[PDB]
């Protein structure tokens, strides 16, 4: 990966990050009370809010239920503890690898799950936003209720036949709002929805304001709850669910990471360059992975990026074409360019105190000393340090330079207009039909250059006939 | 379609679904009072909240309002109805067919909107989050107020002039929130904003806590309320507005669906294959429609998906090349592929108990009877069933296999490297540049082959004069 | 740009808009009181929610604070003679143009940021939702606090020991919810996270319910709050921060838009046309920018759009191919078409009263005069005006057309103009052409052979002559 040489067609390494992989996945358990608890006593009042919200979050979770059920019915992990073997995966119908992985993790968590739903009665009757779940002075985990705090702060100490409508109103408000938010993250599309991942998004919905407390509680680490809540390291799998109690057990995994050595992930941005009288930019991957002499396109989409680090749980590398590699590795005659409509924002960056600009599409005016800086055609973009200028101006934006670049250049860079391609499907599809046309010109041309041959070969046959007759009439002369 | 064939190249049918079209909707009329009622008595103070709120909400609706007004005037103007034909669509300006359908729908509801809006004052001074609406035995619709119960549970049954500023500041903290939620869904960008459909996303902001209630009573249907709230089947269109009263009549529709016969919607996954010493993936549409001898690409990205069913009001079929068409219909030699960087997640898939995997790129370690499973280059993917393995170890995954695969075979498929194409545009472009260099070099070739053709016409002339002068010195010999 | 020719193949200009260029900004200052003030007396009770909130939030801001101070220490404007010339930019490291713009912005607002931050003690002790910030009878900015009101509505008049539990509960439940939101908009992936623009989405979260009120307070203009809040005009930058007090200074900017002359942003949509037994669709930019003789693709994706006007901070202009430029300018034989499975939805539009449709694909049933409209092969689309049909029916729709043609204008289009645009079908084609180039290469290499032979024949000639030149030479006597 030759960066030095790549900066001479505007290709700027914005930041260099270290790649991360997971050694083991630290875990914790979570019970979600879907129904809030009442401490107030109810008399001569049928609170209609609840017999409905019950029915509906029950309907909403009926798939995840029947699936947790069908699977647990046909898991059967032989011995498990220690290392066992899962039996009868055909129960999943068709499944992907990530789905099968989760199918087995469901089976392991089975125990800790049942251990938790064992105590559903306690958990239900307990009134808290965030309670501990205890058995034998050990914690099986945390149980949460996203609205309880809010319920507590609003019901009458006593529900009477006077309070009825007014209570069943504002309970309904709170209930039906949380029910609307559950109706996003719980649409059922697929065949084994129990196995579906719970995003850090779906989690913020389920736990509500309880989330920060649970993150501080469920995991202990050098990681701050700040960066832990903010990134997307956290993930969950539904591992247990009782409908009648509306309690839903969720395994939550925080992966322990470590550097993968001799690998870097480098983001590439491109300023505009001036080459063969067009304003273009390099056509390269915006971020690649580099291990030794290997290079691939590394878009970290779902992945967790930080100033010095990328954690990809997954791996979505794309392969790089032969020119593209060549391009990245020094041979600039294989870099591919494309016309762009430059702009101030896209026509220069700033690198450790030095200016890499396209000083031709854009005006580079030096202040000390003041001389409009012209960019030669043998230079696609322009480097600017202390020597070329101690005080730059650019439009309204002005600054000084203390920085000096290590020479390390030695001109020049020759690139043919054939390195300037369409990158657009339509543009390309057009350039293709053109070549096809040209090729049909060369086909009709051949068929025509083959009628000439048939001619010429036939004129040679006449010359042979003439020659057989002369040479024979010479034999006729025997004297 | 030949799903059997495709499997042998890593192409897996994940879902098969009925396709459902819409043969008529059921509708409900909601009215949204954006201004909640304040029953409690005042004393010598102005509630600044309701001031800036009346102002700011009213101005936000102005485009929707002015446009509602125009169309209603120019299409069917205080004439005696209707039904049948709509007049003067020129008022729309430039309209899409959806916008034209909306317009007819608006003037078709004109009367029922008018009916509900007669009672604007009864409604507006009624204190209910969810208010029924009836006209002397005639069910007209349903009034709703989004923040009603959250102001019911804060209002001090009397407002002094000393507790004024203090209760102003907390009505204008809730009013301002529900306001901020409104500034999102009500931009004005297009020419006829009153025709823009209301999405379920938008209905959730407008109706807030009231939505599941509305959904429950608005439609008498078999479909659950959990389904409706969570799906996408719900859509709305504004049919009436009154800025003074800040009420908005919204019509809400629920499509009645029927299964489209002899059609299925098929999802196709690709695991990676090993072909001509490469790891690749087949390049095909990930979801397709199939009916009779037909096959179209059907990415139902905006449609509603359940496990058996795909409802699509919007029919967006992509049409397929004859190459792809032949690939899916059986002829594997026409298929295309592209290089990929396999991961554990993409190298396999489990299919009714039977593993399909790239046992080249990935180690298929069979545990009992212990063996590395090898994958002959003849086979692009391996089919693991009871015979090849009984208990399989794919990294952390250990699991039995007890079934036998259907014997449609044999492994006699040969695949050209001319079948491994690029799909990234940048690559496809480079490849085109390379074909064009190659045509340009086959054009310099026929040029030179035309130069020889001229040079030989020269020689064979110069030969023809030699034979003359020769024939003549023969004639010249008379003795 | 021949729009009227374009319409003949179903290319419809559905919007015509002005374009606005950024001129100046209107700067306003905000201070987010992150920590709400609590007037209730506490007695023998450690409200734990505060200290967790206080800590968790302080950690969350570590990057922005550091990167704030790092730049303030290193940058310094401070010029001399006589412009806004700046020193020491190597503190930003590798940073893009737009962020260097943000850094000089950051370094101008020093004096005013530090002036506001001098009043920090006063601000933190003032229990107010929205609240002005003054020094020497001068309004410097507004001091907001997203939860102050909700707090006040629920915290008990005096916090006792029989109180603590329900009280620490309800207060954490406010503090945490707001804290959770804080984490969706604060996450450093990048080098200098203090120059990261603050979206309108961020403000709605960062200021909560104070946002409407604080927007009318800070901006004198003819754009109302409705417009101001509904659009993407509102941008913010972080210009200061005190971690001890949990107060963050934010500079809102509201642009000043002036019309760009001779420039227009036209939206092109496409109905489906019938061309050579094929249902197809012109392949054009959905959106373009036209200054007289010039045409660029202008799909304004991150720009504010009103029915008459379009504003962008910078440009998303892309350069058009020559064929499409030719197609846009009236040469219909330079157009590119691809096949589609059109719907009722893409088979017609309405243009100021007149119906432009595909009466081949879709049934254009005419209710008066009661006949079916058939579309000729010469015609890609049909133009139905009042003369064609006064009363139309398209599926379930029935309407009238009373407006009149304005004919003005036929065009012949080659099946070759139909191409794929989906990178796969293109790639399969590029292969099929390479396979043909191989036929031409073999045909060249094979005629290469009929040329070395046939040059063997002339060498036979040359010799067979030389030998009848031996005779005829020795036949001299
Ligand atoms: C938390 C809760 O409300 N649970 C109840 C459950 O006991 C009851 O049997 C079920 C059926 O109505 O409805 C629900
Ligand atoms: C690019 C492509 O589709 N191939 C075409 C071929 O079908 C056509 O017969 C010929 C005529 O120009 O040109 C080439
Ligand atoms: C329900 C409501 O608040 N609507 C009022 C309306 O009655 C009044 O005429 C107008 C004056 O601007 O302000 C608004
Ligand atoms: C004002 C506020 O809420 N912030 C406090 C701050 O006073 C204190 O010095 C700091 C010590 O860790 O804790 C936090």
């Amino acid at each position: 990966l030759d960066l030095a040489a790549l900066m001479q067609i505007g290709v700027i390494p914005t930041n260099v990050r270290q790649l991360m992989y997971y050694t083991e996945a630290s875990s914790a358990f979570i019970v979600v009370k879907l129904m809030p608890t009442i401490d107030s006593p109810i008399s001569g009042c049928n609170i209609t809010s609840i017999s409905s919200y019950n029915a509906t979050v029950t309907k909403l979770l009926q798939p995840i239920g029947e699936n947790l059920e069908t699977i647990r019915n046909q898991l059967i992990p032989t011995r498990r503890r220690f290392a066992g073997v899962v039996i009868g995966l055909a129960a999943l119908g068709v499944a992907t690898a990530a789905q099968v992985t989760a199918a087995v993790a469901l089976v392991k968590a089975n125990e800790n799950a049942a251990a938790i739903l064992n105590l559903k009665n306690a958990i239900q009757k307990t009134n808290a936003a965030v309670a501990d779940v205890v058995q034998a002075t050990q914690s099986l985990g945390t149980a949460v209720q996203a609205v309880q705090d809010h319920i507590n702060s609003v019901v009458s100490p006593a529900i009477t036949a006077a309070n009825c409508k007014a209570q069943d109103a504002i309970i309904g408000s709170i209930l039906n709002l949380y029910l609307t938010e559950l109706t996003t993250i719980f649409h059922n599309q697929i065949t084994n929805p129990a196995l579906s991942p719970i995003t850090i998004q779906a989690l913020r919905i389920l736990l509500g304001s309880t989330l920060p407390t649970v993150v501080e509680k469920s995991f202990n680490t050098q990681i701050s709850a700040a960066e832990l809540l903010s990134s997307g390291l956290l993930t969950g799998q539904i591992v247990g669910l009782d409908l009648t109690y509306m309690q839903m057990v969720i395994k939550i995994e925080l992966p322990t990471l470590t550097v993968q050595p001799a690998t870097q992930i480098i983001d590439l941005a491109t300023i505009s360059a001036f080459i063969n009288n067009q304003e273009v930019m390099a056509q390269l991957p915006t971020r690649v992975m580099v291990t030794g002499s290997l290079i691939q396109a590394y878009p970290a989409s779902q992945c967790t990026i930080t100033p010095n680090t990328v954690y990809c749980r997954y791996n979505d590398a794309q392969v790089l074409s032969d020119d593209t590699m060549a391009c990245l590795q020094g041979n600039l005659t294989r870099c591919t360019f494309s016309p762009v409509v430059g702009s101030f924002l896209t026509r220069f960056v700033l690198f450790d105190g030095i200016v890499y600009a396209n000083c031709r599409s854009m005006l580079c005016k030096c202040m000390q000393p003041a001389a409009v800086i012209l960019q030669p055609s043998s230079s696609p973009v322009t480097v600017i340090d202390m020597y070329k200028c101690v005080s730059l101006q650019l439009d309204n934006l002005r600054f000084t330079i203390t920085q000096l670049a290590n020479v390390t250049y030695n001109s020049t860079i020759k690139l043919e207009s054939s390195q300037i391609l369409p990158i657009d499907p339509l543009d390309i599809s057009q350039n293709l039909a053109a070549v096809n046309k040209s090729l049909s010109d060369a086909l009709q041309h051949l068929a025509q250059s083959d009628t000439y041959l048939s001619a010429i070969e036939d004129k040679i046959e006449e010359i042979l006939s003439k020659i057989y007759h002369i040479e024979n009439e010479i034999a006729r002369i025997k004297k």
